[PDB]
């Protein structure tokens, strides 16, 4: 009967995968081939019995050959397909708990677990997870799909027992997107109860048992999961395979659990269950519950979304922390998101707010008094909108109920929201839809569900029936800015329509990222401290003390991530129109190589793409966020597959993931973390994408012709050499001080062209692969010495244009040193050639810089490089052409500098060196200079004229 | 030479005419042999073997296909042809700076590429890809020429 249970479980997994033949047909096929069924059982038994490993050579070939010969013998088509599918499931099984006999396991409670490789299963619909575990029982049935070794996701208590694998596979892509910025990749679990209790008619004892049955089945599902999962022991540091479990895969120990629509109060139960198996993660197994973070207190999600709101309003030109602004909100002062976010400014004027229970209408809200009443409501353990003081409500305002037949409309309520002038009463559904379409500065979301749709998306396709009567369209939203603290509030196509209608919006995975981020952060700290507890440095009682002491510092680190995330979003929004073509090739690469789905990711179709190209606009803000999320995942996949996380130059940033107390006290424990390679890769990709830009790495690969690994090498070297991160923080501080986003954004765009050019230079002129430490130690110090002295050798047109850019920057409040430091970026790029040249001729870099920039002055090279930059980048070949001409100019600059430094004496300055090189030229150089000045006189700057000017410069050199 | 001789042209004269654009390269060959005080035979061997590995004849023919409608485009096509020839001179200088005279053109090229950098392997790969595209406007030919130019330290 136990072998029959195994076959039945395989059939249930087959049903979840969507096998065509039904269960009746499947059992009939197994019945009509009893010899073949016996052969299948023999193959499985040979595969997974630990005693077989004690029985000599495993009877692999015997059982496998019996199965294959029985497969061949089949004539009937349905039988043949069914038995190959069965054989494929046997082959695909990676682990099983059929043979574990220790009493605490789930096998003892009649639960069977199959860890499978979905990648090799023929009948599985796409996408195929990296690993899957299927749990079968007569009471419970669950699945867990993981796209990677280090994965995170929520556990759905699903009610789709017919196909929950379908639900889990549907939600795994969105969960993975949520995890773009965090160390792990997407995972998702889900269980259904198959023996719910009989109902007593008593509305109370029934829900109690229904709850307790779900608790027992939740326990069963997780226990079956841990019967096959490996454990981590810090006694030796190695990964242990469950005893009496035969593993066909490698080693796989990381597994954490997050709450979902049915797993809200089960985190604590999950922590107890993880402890019963003796799992190493302890309380990090489940995010929060009883040891971890009180997310309502921290309010990390609200501040993470407030960073996006502030960035959007800054692009709007407003500052929330000092200027009154009007808000329409979803939720009440008793939830985490709404309550924590609506107290973040004392200038908040909450004009309207509906709930699940009540409606709040403040026609002319105050700021100080409205904030005080909002704070009073938040401090209560529980409250509703009926608890708002109705004396602090503005005249014409009030607290009304959503269960009323209708709600009267005050003249003050009507004018503020802006509807047809005749309304004097509305229905609660229409009041909610009008709140949803409001001429309001901010639209704050702290609820759950979808309330904004696209004009093209069907109502049933959204998957939210409860709000289906109140859902408005994205193009129909009149809010200036939309802040997304909640999940699934707006559909992707709805987000695209809102951005396309003039609204400011990001994706929800980028706004509410903070709460999940804190979940991951908490996990990686609970790991680290548990390791240090095992090493005897932290007494178990001070572990909790240390955790609570670091709450604020952990929150600040997550908010720093959100701010870097949002600043990059604003900058990407700035550069959308001119990079649409580059962005389009990126999308194609992802589709062709990473198995991306254009329509699923809400990425534009190619007809949609040049539709916008014909309109002269780039990607929308939610689409830009989506693209950068996939870029972050692809970059993590690229860097992790390499030895970059292994090398020390990339590993020098590891301690900075952890708070100050741990950074100081825990140093050896940080260096020997379990997730060291993954944390380093995630930090790496976050820094790279936030600093270098969306198209940096892809353009590097397009231009240079290397793999992502070489691009990363180059970015790290340039950031460490030029202090690029430090310049970025100085730019961001100026923008935070009140400098408009246009000035700081343009500062950053010049800086990113500089890094592009500099990274390309390092890749092009130094041997590959890059030794990042070597190039840093032979360039970064020299660069730091040469950057502050840009004023001593800029001459003529160079000096004039640099002064103009620095003064324009400082005219908007930018500090003078930073304005000048930014204005000279394209000359800091030439300092790389300056340093390389000084190294070749073993002479000082000061004099080399003097000659290089004086020569850049005599011929007016700045105008030529600017004209080159004006060359079109519409397609890849023209971009290649403009890149070829810029590099030709720079290389010719290198050869002419070599010849000029080959004449004269170091005491001769740039002007004297140039004078006596031209004094020692040939007819070729005088003719070239005369033609160059004539070219400058024409003012024509197409490919041909600039190219002939470059040849004139090239012929000035013997080595040509 | 065979097309010329098919119409009755004498064979020596047909071949002598058919090789005119390589007789032009013999000027650079002689100048180069003079600079390195080595015999012109071996210099010619290396120069034309190198013109063989990279398919330079197709690139010069494509350059000749550039328009001469106005003075500036004619100047541009002249610029690209001279850039190709000067880059030929610099690469020939570097290859003759490696190896030994007894090594023929193929052996000289083999051991210079055997002693290149990541820059040269990447440049060759991009050049072969350019040859594969078959696009021969100003921009593609120019980027092919920059690939050839970056193969030289003195650049």
């Amino acid at each position: 009967w136990q072998q029959v249970v195994v076959l039945r479980a395989y059939a249930k997994y087959l049903r979840q995968a969507g096998f065509p033949y039904s269960q009746s047909h499947i059992e009939s096929v197994l019945n009509e081939n009893p010899h073949t069924t016996r052969s299948l059982i023999d193959l499985f038994e040979a595969l997974f019995d630990p005693s077989q490993e004690t029985d000599g050579r495993r009877d692999a070939q015997g059982a496998a050959a019996a199965v294959a010969a029985d497969i061949d013998a089949l004539v009937s088509l349905d039988t043949d397909r069914v038995l190959r599918a069965f054989a494929n499931l046997i082959e695909a099984t990676l682990r099983t708990n059929y043979f574990v006999a220790r009493p605490d396991s789930a096998r003892a409670r009649n639960v069977l677990a199959f860890k499978l490789n979905p990648l090799v299963i023929k009948e599985l619909p796409l996408p195929r997870p990296k690993f899957e575990i299927f749990v079968y029982s007569p009471r419970v049935e669950g699945v867990h799909l993981r796209f990677g070794f280090v994965a995170r996701g929520g556990l759905r208590w699903s009610d789709r027992r017919e196909d929950f694998r379908t639900e889990i596979l549907g939600l795994v892509k969105a969960q993975a997107v949520k995890n773009a910025v965090i160390v792990p990749v997407g995972a998702k679990g889900g269980f259904v109860v198959k023996r719910p209790p009989t109902l007593t008619g008593d509305a109370a004892a029934d829900r109690e048992a229904t709850r307790a049955e779900g608790v027992e089945c939740y326990r069963l599902f997780i226990s079956g999961l841990l019967d096959v999962t490996d454990n981590v022991d810090k006694a030796t540091g190695a990964v242990v395979t469950p005893p009496e479990v035969v593993r066909r895969d490698g080693e796989d120990a990381y597994l954490v659990v997050a709450a979902d629509k049915g797993t809200a109060t089960f985190s604590d139960i999950a922590n107890e269950v993880a402890k019963s198996y003796g799992f190493w993660l302890g309380d990090a197994f489940a995010s929060g519950g009883s040891i971890g973070y009180d997310h309502k207190a921290m309010g990390i999600t609200a501040k993470g979304a407030w960073e996006s709101v502030k960035r959007h309003f800054r692009e709007m030109g407003v500052d929330t922390q000092t200027q009154d602004f009007t808000v329409v909100g979803i939720g009440d002062m008793s939830g985490d998101v709404f309550g924590n976010g609506m107290l973040l400014s004392k200038h908040i004027r909450l004009v309207a707010a509906f709930d699940h229970r009540d409606i709040f209408l403040d026609p002319n809200p105050d700021a100080g008094r409205s904030w005080d009443e909002r704070k009073r409501l938040f401090d209560l353990p529980r409250s509703s909108w009926a608890d708002y003081d109705k004396s602090l409500i503005s005249e014409g305002g009030g607290v009304y109920s959503r269960q009323q037949k209708s709600i009267p409309i005050s003249p003050q309520v009507r004018t503020a929201l802006g509807l047809d002038a005749d309304v004097e009463e509305l229905t609660p559904p229409a009041l909610i839809k009008a709140i949803l379409k409001a001429p309001v500065d901010l639209l704050w979301n702290g609820g759950i569900g979808t309330y904004i749709k696209a004009e093209t998306e069907a109502d049933a396709d959204v998957g939210d029936r409860a709000n289906d009567q109140i859902r408005v369209c994205g193009n129909q939203v009149r809010a200036k800015v939309i802040g997304e603290g909640g999940n699934l509030g707006v559909t992707a196509l709805g987000r695209i329509e809102f951005d396309l209608a003039g609204g400011r919006i990001n994706t929800d995975a980028l706004d509410n990222s903070a709460g999940v981020d804190c979940s991951d952060h908490e996990v990686n700290i609970k790991i680290l401290i548990d390791s240090a507890v095992t090493a005897g440095k932290v007494t178990p009682e001070e572990r909790t003390e240390l955790l609570l002491s670091m709450t604020d510092e952990v929150g600040e680190l997550v908010l720093a991530d959100n701010r870097d995330q949002n600043d990059l979003m604003g900058t990407s929004r700035a550069n959308a129109a001119s990079l649409l073509s580059v962005h389009a090739r990126m999308i194609k690469d992802l589709v062709d190589n990473r198995g991306l789905n254009r329509e699923l990711e809400a990425l534009p179709s190619e007809k949609e793409i040049r539709r916008r190209a014909d309109a002269g606009i780039g990607l929308t803000s939610p689409e830009l966020a989506t693209l950068m999320a996939h870029v972050k995942l692809a970059l993590k996949d690229d860097v992790l597959a390499s030895d970059l996380p292994d090398q020390e130059v990339f590993a020098s940033r590891l301690p900075y993931y952890f708070p100050t107390r741990l950074r100081e006290e825990l140093h050896g424990e940080i260096r020997s973390h379990q997730l060291r390679r993954e944390i380093i890769t995630t930090m790496l990709v976050n820094d790279l994408v936030d600093t270098a830009g969306i198209s940096y790495a892809y353009r590097i690969t397009e231009d240079v012709g290397v793999g992502p690994v070489d691009a990363v090498r180059s970015y790290v070297a340039i950031n460490a050499i030029f202090g690029i991160g430090d310049v970025w923080r100085r730019i961001r501080a100026a923008g935070d001080a009140g400098v408009p986003t246009s000035v700081t954004d343009r500062m950053t765009l010049d800086l990113r062209r500089l890094v592009d050019r500099a990274g390309r230079w390092l890749l092009n002129y130094r041997p590959q692969p890059l030794a990042v430490g070597a190039e840093i130690n032979r360039f970064g110090a020299k660069v730091a010495a040469l950057t502050p002295r840009m004023s001593e050798w800029l001459r003529g047109d160079d000096k004039a244009i640099v002064s103009k850019e620095a003064g324009d920057f400082a005219s908007h409040g930018v500090p003078e040193d930073l304005a000048y430091h930014i204005a000279t970026g394209l000359y800091q790029y030439s300092l790389l050639d300056v340093i390389d040249i000084a190294d070749i001729v073993d002479r000082e870099p000061d004099e080399v810089a003097d000659t290089y920039f004086a020569l850049m002055d005599h011929l007016g090279a700045d105008a030529l490089l600017t004209a080159v930059s004006r060359l079109s980048r519409d397609d890849r070949w023209h971009s290649l052409a403009r890149l070829a001409i810029r590099d030709d100019i720079y290389g010719s600059l290198r050869a002419l500098c070599f010849d000029v430094l080959a004449v004269g004496e170091p005491d001769e300055n740039g002007e004297e060196k140039i004078a006596e090189w031209e004094t020692t030229n040939s007819s070729r150089v005088t003719r070239a200079r005369r033609t160059l000045t004539e070219i400058y006189k024409d003012g024509e700057q197409d490919l041909a004229t600039l190219s002939v000017a470059a040849r004139q410069i090239r012929s000035m050199t013997r080595t040509s």
